[PDB]
C-alpha cells in the first residue's frame, strides 16, 4: 500500500464501505470483534471484553493446532474516531508472557467523507520489529482481515471464492 513508514512504527490507512458507528464498535464490541479479528482458517474467543479510557479485552485466537493468548490494554477510547489500546501476547496465566514489551496502536479518524477511513499509527517494539513486517508484507494481510470487517459490517456482502 500507499502507507507511511517509520523507524519502529508502521501507519496502516484502510476505507471501509460503512456507517462510522459499526466502524468504530468493531473495535469496540466483542459481538462484532471475534466475527472479523482472526488469521486465515483459524477462530477466535473473546472470553472478556472492554474498550474505554482505561479498560482491556482478553481474547485468544483459535488456530488448527494451537490456541494462542492475547490482552489489549485500551489505554483511551473516546468518541466514535479515536482508538488507543495495547497489544500484549498472554499466557495461560490470563496477564502476560512478560519477556516482551507491550505494543501500541492509535486508530484515528482522517477521511471521512461519505465512507469511513481510520488510520492505525501502530508503534512496535523497536531496532527491526516493525521493519520486518514490511519484509513479510503485512500490508495486504492487514487489508484482508480488514476485508473480513468490511464484509460483517455489510454482513450478507459475500465474494471471496477459493483463492487460485
Amino acid at each position: 500500500m500507499t502507507i507511511e513508514k517509520k523507524k519502529n512504527k508502521i501507519i496502516f490507512t484502510r476505507t471501509f464501505s460503512a456507517p462510522i458507528n459499526k466502524v468504530f464498535d468493531a473495535y469496540t464490541k466483542r459481538e462484532l470483534f471475534e466475527q472479523w479479528f482472526h488469521p486465515q482458517d483459524a477462530s477466535v474467543t473473546v472470553y472478556d471484553f472492554n474498550a474505554t479510557k482505561g479498560g482491556s479485552a482478553f481474547y485468544a485466537i483459535q488456530a488448527p493446532q494451537m490456541i494462542s493468548y492475547t490482552i489489549a490494554e485500551y489505554l483511551q477510547v473516546d468518541a466514535p474516531y479515536y482508538i488507543e489500546y495495547l497489544d500484549y501476547f498472554a499466557t495461560s496465566k490470563g496477564e502476560k508472557d512478560t519477556s516482551m514489551p507491550g505494543m501500541h496502536i492509535t486508530l484515528n479518524f482522517e477521511e471521512v467523507k461519505g465512507k469511513t477511513t481510520v488510520t492505525s499509527t501502530s508503534t512496535f517494539p523497536t531496532e527491526s520489529a516493525a521493519q520486518q513486517a514490511i519484509d513479510m508484507g503485512v500490508e495486504t494481510g492487514m487489508n484482508s482481515t480488514l476485508n473480513q470487517l468490511e464484509k460483517l459490517l455489510n454482513q450478507k456482502l459475500e465474494h471471496h471464492h477459493h483463492h487460485h
